Parts: C-alpha cells; sequence; structure tokens
C-alpha cells in the first residue's frame, strides 16, 4: 500500500490496542502493525522526494520502521503469553517511534 | 515482488557480502536483503497454502522473517562503522535464519 | 554495585545525555548505563523478596532490563555514526522502559 | 563470577537445552545463561588486558555479549509458547555468537 493507507492502518490498529479487552484483539491489531511497517519500509516520504534512495535521511527513515518492527515483534510475544496488560503497555512504546519518526520527516 | 523474486535478491546479496572487499558493497547488499526480507514478511508460501492465516505455521513463518530483519539490522550497524570484517561474519549469523525457515516450510 | 546504585548511575547517565553537545559524551554515559542495566538483571528488588524466583513477576522484572539493554544497545550503534540528536532521543525512549518497570516493581 | 565461570555455566546449559526434552529444562537453562551472559559484559578477557577499557576491540568485545543476550531474550519467548524444539533451535543460534567471539578473542 502507500504511505498514507500503512499510517492509517498504524493508527486505527494502535487504539484497537489501546481500547482492547482480550489477547486475541492485541493479537490480530500487532500482526496488522507489522505488515503495514514492513510495507512501508520501502516508501519515500514527500520530504526526501528530492533526496537519493541511499541518502543519509532515507538509511535514518528506514532505521525509524526498524524500531517500530522490533518493537511490534516484541509486544507480540508478550500478548503470546497471555499478558494483555503488559502487551498493551507496548503502545506507550510505539507511540515514542511514531512521533519522532513524524517529528523529523512528515 | 513475489516470494522467489525476494529469496533470489536475500542469496545473490548474501553472495556478494561473503565476496565484498569494502564497506559501501557490504552496506550496499544488507539494504537490498532488509528490503526483500521486509517485502516478503506478508508472503504465503506454497507448502503453508492450506493453512489458516493465524495457524501456528504461518505465525512461526512471520516470525522468521522478524529474525533475519533484526540479524540485518545490526549488521548494517557494524557496516556503518567501517567494520567490513564484522559486518561480513553477520553472513555466518543470517545462514542460520534461512536454514532454519527452510527446513520448515521450502 | 547493588540495584540502587545501578539506578543512581542509569539517573546521572540519562541526564548527561539529554544535555550533551558531543557523541564522546554520549558514548561514554551509554556505555556506563548498559554496565549499571547488565549488573542490575540479577537483582531481586524489596517488593519481591516475597515472590519465587521463577515467579511471573520476577521473569516481568528481569524482562525490563532486557528492553533496556537492546535500547541502550542501539543508541550506542546511533552515537558510534556521529548522529548526536538521533542518540540524544534515545532518552525519550529509555525513559519509558524506567517508568514501565518502576510503576510494577519499584 | 569471573569470565572463565560464566563460560562454563553458558558451555553447562548450552548442551541442556540441546538434551532437553520439556518446556521447564529449556527455560531454567535460557535463564541461567542470560544471568552469566549479563555478569560477563563486564570483564576483561586475557587477550585485551593491553588495550584501554573503551578502546574499539573491548567494544567489539562487549557488542558479541549484547548479541547472545538478545538470542537468549528470543529464545526463551519461544520457550514460554511452549514451542520446545523452536526454542532448543535457538541453541544453533547461539553457537555461532560463542564461534564469533572465540575466533577473534580467546
Ligand atoms: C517513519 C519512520 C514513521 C514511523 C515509524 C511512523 N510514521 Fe506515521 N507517518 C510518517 C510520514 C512520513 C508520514 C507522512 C506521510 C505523508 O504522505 O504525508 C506519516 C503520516 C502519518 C499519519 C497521517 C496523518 C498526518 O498528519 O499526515 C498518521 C495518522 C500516522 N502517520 C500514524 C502513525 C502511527 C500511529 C505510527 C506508529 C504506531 C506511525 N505513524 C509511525 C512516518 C512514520
Ligand atoms: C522464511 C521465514 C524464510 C527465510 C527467513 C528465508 N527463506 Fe528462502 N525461502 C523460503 C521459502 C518458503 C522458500 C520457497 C518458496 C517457494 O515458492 O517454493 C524459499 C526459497 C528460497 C530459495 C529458492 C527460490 C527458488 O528459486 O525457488 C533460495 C535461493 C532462498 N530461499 C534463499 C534464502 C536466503 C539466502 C535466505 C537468508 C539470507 C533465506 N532464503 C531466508 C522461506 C524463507
Ligand atoms: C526494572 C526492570 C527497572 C528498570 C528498567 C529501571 N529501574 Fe529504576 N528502579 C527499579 C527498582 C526496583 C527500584 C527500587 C529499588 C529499591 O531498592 O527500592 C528503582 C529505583 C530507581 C531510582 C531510585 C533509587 C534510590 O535512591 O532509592 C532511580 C533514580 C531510578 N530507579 C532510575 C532509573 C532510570 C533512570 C532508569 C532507566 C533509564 C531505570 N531506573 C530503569 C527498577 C527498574
Ligand atoms: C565474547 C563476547 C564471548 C562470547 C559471546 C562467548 N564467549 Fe566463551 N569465552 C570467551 C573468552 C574471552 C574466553 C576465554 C576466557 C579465558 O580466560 O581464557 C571464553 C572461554 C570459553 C570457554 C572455556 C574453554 C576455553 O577453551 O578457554 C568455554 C567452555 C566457553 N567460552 C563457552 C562459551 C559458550 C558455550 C558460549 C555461548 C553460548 C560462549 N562461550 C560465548 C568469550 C566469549
Ligand atoms: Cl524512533
Ligand atoms: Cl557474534
Ligand atoms: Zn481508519
Ligand atoms: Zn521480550
Ligand atoms: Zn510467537
Ligand atoms: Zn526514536
Ligand atoms: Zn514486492
Ligand atoms: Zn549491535
Ligand atoms: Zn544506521
Ligand atoms: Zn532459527
Ligand atoms: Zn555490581
Ligand atoms: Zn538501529
Ligand atoms: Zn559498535
Ligand atoms: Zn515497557
Ligand atoms: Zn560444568
Ligand atoms: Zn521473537
Ligand atoms: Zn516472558
Ligand atoms: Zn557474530
Amino acid at each position: 500500500a502507500d504511505l498514507e493507507d500503512n499510517m492509517e492502518t498504524l493508527n486505527d490498529n494502535l487504539k484497537v490496542i489501546e481500547k482492547a479487552d482480550n489477547a486475541a484483539q492485541v493479537k490480530d491489531a500487532l500482526t496488522k502493525m507489522a505488515a503495514a511497517a514492513s510495507d512501508a519500509w520501502s516508501a519515500t516520504p514527500p520530504k526526501l522526494e528530492d533526496k537519493s534512495p541511499d541518502s543519509p535521511e532515507m538509511h535514518d527513515f528506514r532505521h525509524g520502521f526498524w524500531i517500530l518492527i522490533g518493537q511490534i515483534h516484541d509486544a507480540l510475544h508478550l500478548a503470546n503469553e497471555g499478558k494483555v496488560k503488559d502487551a498493551q503497555e507496548a503502545a506507550e512504546h510505539l507511540k515514542i517511534t511514531c512521533n519522532h519518526c513524524h517529528q523529523k520527516y512528515r
């Protein structure tokens, strides 16, 4: 999908996690976020259309998605241990990564 | 594009890394492998077309790409520090992940 | 040495990172924090002296130090690439992990 | 403990994992390996007594224990999902990290 669609997927599923009651909802939202992050890894954001794909900027840009993917990976493991509250708390971790990339690149 | 194309990208660039002389070659090959792994994350492999997308198998399948992506992430950091030999020996780490997924699902 | 000493090491060096100007200061503070986190991994915190060492609590407790160690690991890689501001903003990531463990066990 | 004691702990528990029948044995061995790796993070190995503690060598040395700690972290998550075979296969991952550090530093 395009960067904007992936971002709406990330935004909708982050809310599902913050509002969730059971593990299955959290697991499903985390899996959908991981798919959106991986698909978004390739995208060139507007602020960086001018820059070459192996510029310092596009490397740092892509590095943000590695942070997020890793955070989702750990969150799903916690979710798969019945630790709903601990997996929901991952949301707080994910939001930092969301804001850090936004601050630099949208 | 498809799982088989992503795999040939992973295979070709793994060899480039093993036969590389300088950092730029290693960096470029690692970046291409990361793109292939991320793009492959969503694929349903032939031996798992029968299985449900939330089966233990498709979860374990996807988990393999998280391991590889994480390994590529660290390898590129080492590559970006001029540690060519340390980044090349990441290749040895990557091959274990290649074989583990292949053993179960190829 | 003890959990409280490790925590003051983490606290002092987190501030050094937030107020740093150059890479060497950030690198040095991150290295000291990594040493404190690793050394703290084995500690039994007061609020968990009652609990068995393989309880869900002491496992979750130890898991917190794995998150922090991983965050410090990535921060030092960024620091070693001359990306001072990117390494300093790791501080924001670290504080979430500090608070999550404190909320449950301090 | 000293580096040699930590190494014997790593060696004994790696064998327990390769020989294990149930999750509890694997979980317990992984937890003991994590404790040994964290405690070993601080050690100065013989080949590097001459070198300063913030030399490139002692940084690369310590980086090896970050790889191992991360690998143990993932292995324990797999172990905590009843995936004994998948957690035992982590052993193959750990041995690469063992050999890579040995090759450079013992
Ligand atoms: C980069 C590494 C990013 C990460 C990680 C996250 N986001 Fe993002 N997001 C990013 C960019 C470059 C853009 C702009 C895209 C454009 O074409 O304009 C966005 C946009 C959004 C939006 C759209 C709203 C807007 O103000 O433009 C949303 C709703 C959004 N992002 C949400 C979001 C969430 C929830 C994230 C983590 C869970 C997240 N983003 C991470 C770049 C990056
Ligand atoms: C799963 C998580 C995998 C990881 C990690 C890696 N590979 Fe793979 N690979 C996988 C599957 C399911 C398949 C078969 C797909 C099919 O349609 O039949 C493959 C296949 C390959 C191939 C052969 C491709 C072909 O021409 O048919 C190669 C050469 C290959 N894989 C290489 C490779 C390398 C080098 C990897 C890591 C560096 C790697 N793979 C990881 C599943 C998975
Ligand atoms: C658990 C996994 C923790 C993480 C991660 C961090 N901290 Fe911590 N901290 C923890 C405990 C259990 C305690 C209480 C110990 C006790 O004996 O009562 C603390 C305490 C602190 C303190 C106060 C120390 C004192 O003088 O009594 C500080 C200032 C502190 N912690 C800071 C801190 C920082 C900055 C962290 C991350 C960067 C951090 N802690 C992580 C448990 C855990
Ligand atoms: C460095 C980052 C290391 C990692 C990771 C592992 N090992 Fe190690 N090991 C290391 C050093 C520097 C030494 C030498 C210590 C000395 O004072 O001589 C060792 C030693 C051992 C030994 C002792 C046998 C010997 O030939 O000296 C064993 C049995 C051993 N190490 C096992 C081991 C295992 C099983 C590991 C991973 C699971 C492992 N080591 C990782 C440095 C490092
Ligand atoms: Cl980030
Ligand atoms: Cl290694
Ligand atoms: Zn929506
Ligand atoms: Zn974890
Ligand atoms: Zn899992
Ligand atoms: Zn960040
Ligand atoms: Zn594609
Ligand atoms: Zn690293
Ligand atoms: Zn980088
Ligand atoms: Zn594996
Ligand atoms: Zn101590
Ligand atoms: Zn990184
Ligand atoms: Zn380094
Ligand atoms: Zn947390
Ligand atoms: Zn022994
Ligand atoms: Zn995992
Ligand atoms: Zn756990
Ligand atoms: Zn290695």
